[PDB]
């Protein structure tokens, strides 16, 4: 079976996304046929409060960005009056999935980590004009559309867990994906260890540096011998006992001890010269002493540097 | 783009499921163009064992039956040369989906939820039968069909954590998904405290009894106020603290108390007499008390007691 709402038509099988609050479907336009991806929200995620639910509505309503998925209509699907986000559908997927691919096993050709590193900076400095913290950037959510040119043109999406947050405005709810996520939030939601921790607009520097060594290596930064989700233990320790300066951590044996870099893999398969200047961005971005990091003023300032 | 083994085809867009370890795409054999759901394991994936990663395929060669979604063919994907599982096609998805529908919001129609009785005992009958324990059943991996005469038939499928264990044998391997997670593999899992338990194959039991109440009343057996992802320390103490015999346990305000009950909601969609019937039946299997709980043959005989 199908659901639609007035002007939109989607197969309940046709499905482009899957997540805790919502599923994302390729639909329809009814009467022009031209295809969207339509956000539509589970029961479950009805249990929030209502202005956590009004968030991404708002949040992208904002928005109107080329390195951001376009939302083109908010409508009531019919059988239960929800509204649904009707957005562009971006027939290319995402990065994890190029990221996947075997050629990409050591890192993104140099032209295109260029591009990732221009479009998610790009998106991420719109979402900072307009005073919006993501909370869950990675490749799985960032969008590859073919541009004008051929190139690709890459776009941030899943506002899900997104929020207005003023400049040096905090927050203690928990949101983001184990792999990506800053260290003070991972020892709250993922070991569930409370040290009464406020949380700032930094954390999504801390999963775009992770996304950057992931794009520019092939492979996640922080890697306990059973990769981070089956070994959360580890997990956390790779991440918060990391020395100032490093940007990867690695337990190379079970139960074995860790061992941390600072500098890019052999195997990178950037230019040296980039790998030169990215270090310093992923080490300074990569850092959770709030005293110590980077702000967004200078990330973008040292990245724009970079892509001239 | 696609990918390929020798015989089928699929488009990287069509997807079916999405995992920790793999997603399921429709996708088509390439000379008849019949369609099939195909299981393609993601790169991460690899780090598990090797031992690990071909028990879902040993697992999937033995068992035929009307109530397991039916494996086809192993074949090997061209560009990475993995192998993956070729299976049947369910066009109507999920009891998860079922269950979602407004209609369903305080339980499946008797006559439904019988069909889902009959046949979740006849796939874990099977399982049995063939030395299988599966770790995550769901209501989203549960698969509705429609058989000759126009009436469901439901399926298991997503056999990712199964594995050979025997009644006389343990684990201490940690898999399944939170709301249906017996309570012993829940405090390892999800709140990290370490018991030195080991588990059984009566796991599944558990979740068959969260499942079965879910499809009986539309609703989890155990909800705090958030529900049980946005809350885990009520959660645990929802399911280790309710008394022999509770089949719910629900916190109704924020931090408030918790109403366990060991009867159906007034709101139940089955009939009474059958509600009378069903009690017992969650209240022996939602016993993590394994002197108290019934094993799979005792199950098996309750619950085709109710069926004739
Ligand atoms: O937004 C999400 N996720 C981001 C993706 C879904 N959204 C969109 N998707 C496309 N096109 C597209 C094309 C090919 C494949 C895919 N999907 C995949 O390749 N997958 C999904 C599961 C496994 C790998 C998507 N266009 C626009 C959008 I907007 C969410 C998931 C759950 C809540 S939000
Ligand atoms: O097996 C899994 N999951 C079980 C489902 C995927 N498998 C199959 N699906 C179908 N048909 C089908 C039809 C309509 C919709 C759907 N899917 C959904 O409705 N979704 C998926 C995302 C949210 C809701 C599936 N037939 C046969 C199979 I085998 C796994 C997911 C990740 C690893 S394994």
């Amino acid at each position: 079976g199908s659901q639609s709402t007035s002007n939109h038509l989607w197969l309940l099988s046709d499905i482009l996304g899957q997540g805790a609050t919502a599923n994302v479907f390729r639909g329809r336009h009814k009467k022009t046929g031209d295809l969207f991806a339509i956000k539509v929200f589970n029961n479950i995620s009805f249990l929030r409060p209502v202005d956590v639910q009004m968030r991404e509505f708002e949040v992208l309503k904002k928005l109107n960005h080329k390195n951001i998925v376009k939302l083109f209509a908010i409508e009531e699907e019919t059988t239960t009056r929800h509204k649904v986000l009707i957005m562009e559908f971006c027939p290319c997927g995402s990065l994890y999935t190029v990221l996947e691919e075997p050629s990409n096993a050591y890192g993104l050709p140099e032209s295109e980590f260029l591009i990732v590193l221009r479009d998610v900076v790009g998106g991420m400095n719109h979402l900072r004009e307009n005073g919006i913290v993501h909370r869950n950037i990675k490749p799985g959510n960032i969008m590859r559309v073919i541009g004008e040119d051929g190139q690709s043109v890459y776009k941030l999406t899943d506002f899900g867990a997104a929020r207005e947050l003023e400049d040096d405005e905090q927050f203690v709810s928990l949101y983001g994906t184990e792999e990506y996520l800053h260290p003070d939030m991972y020892e709250r939601a993922v070991l569930r260890k409370d040290h009464q921790k406020k949380y700032g607009a930094t954390v999504d520097l801390w999963s775009i540096g992770v996304t950057f060594y992931h794009a520019a290596t092939g492979s996640l930064p922080f890697r306990p011998f059973e990769g981070p989700r089956r070994n959360k233990e580890v997990m956390y320790k790779i991440i918060t006992g990391k020395p100032s300066g490093a940007i990867s951590g690695v337990q190379k044996a079970e139960n074995g001890p860790i061992d941390w870099s600072g500098d890019m893999p052999v195997s990178c398969s950037l230019s040296r010269g980039l790998q030169v200047l990215l270090t310093p961005v992923l080490a300074n971005i990569l850092e959770a002493d709030q005293e110590k990091c980077w702000g967004f003023d200078q990330f973008f300032a040292e990245t724009s540097d970079i892509l001239h």
